[PDB]
């Protein structure tokens, strides 16, 4: 289907649909959003929401939890699981204090830069807190593009991840990147869920060539044996 009709399906989903109400979505900030992109990488959202709610009242700003002892972060983390996505909060905190002044940087390059975050991470940070121009592929938002496109292949392959990230720039649109974004990851999380889609459920489904072909199995492709 034709880009610009994906993005005005996926918009129309997320305005009746979606998930707005999450802590991280209310008063937005970067750091919030970055603290609760680092939770939510390998830790499902009713285990992440206690945790995040106790490290923002013990850490208001990203100072505080650059200026505190790390003994401190990793006893507050722990039951997260994943330490090293610990270790690199508190060094990623210290060089937003020591580099930029103790306020979050506002490129992507800056963003990037930070231990613990990447291409995507990065990508989620400046465009669902301050609404700049940028697409996400994570495994959930990846899985819905692969179904949709029919794209075979692993992604472990460079060929593969380049055709994705492409893929997911063309379908993302400007205005209204901060609800775009977090719809596909609501669609991925909730409907085209690894086993047994829920196709009818989703607003991609007149133009999905998996749910065509009732495919979903075949995409994304699995690492060769
Ligand atoms: S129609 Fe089904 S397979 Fe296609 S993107 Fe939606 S849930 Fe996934």
């Amino acid at each position: 289907m034709q880009a610009s009709q994906f993005s005005a399906q996926v918009l129309d989903w997320y305005d009746k649909y979606g998930r707005k109400t999450l802590p991280w979505q209310i008063d937005k900030t970067p750091y919030k959003v970055w603290l609760s992109e680092v939770m939510l990488q390998q830790t499902q959202v009713a285990t992440v929401i206690p945790y995040f709610e106790r490290f923002m009242a013990r850490f208001p700003t990203v100072t505080d939890l650059a200026n505190a002892p790390l003994d401190e972060v990793l006893h507050l983390w722990t039951g997260l699981g994943y330490y090293a996505r610990a270790r690199n909060l508190h060094k990623a905190a210290q060089q937003v204090a020591t580099l930029h002044g103790g306020k979050f940087p506002e490129t992507f390059e800056e963003v990037a830069a930070l231990p613990g975050v990447g291409r995507s991470t990065a990508g989620a940070i400046l465009s669902l807190s301050l609404g700049k121009h940028f697409p996400i592929l994570d495994g959930n938002v990846q899985r819905v593009l692969a179904r949709c496109y029919a794209v075979s292949g692993w992604p472990g392959k460079k060929e593969v991840e380049n055709k994705l990230w492409s893929l997911s720039e063309q379908v993302t649109p400007a205005v209204g990147v901060e609800r775009f974004n977090q719809a596909m990851m609501d669609l991925g999380a909730m409907i085209c869920t690894r086993s047994k889609p829920k196709c009818s459920l989703c607003p991609l489904q007149n133009g999905c060539i998996a749910a065509a072909n009732n495919s979903w199995a075949l995409y994304p492709g699995k690492k060769p044996k």
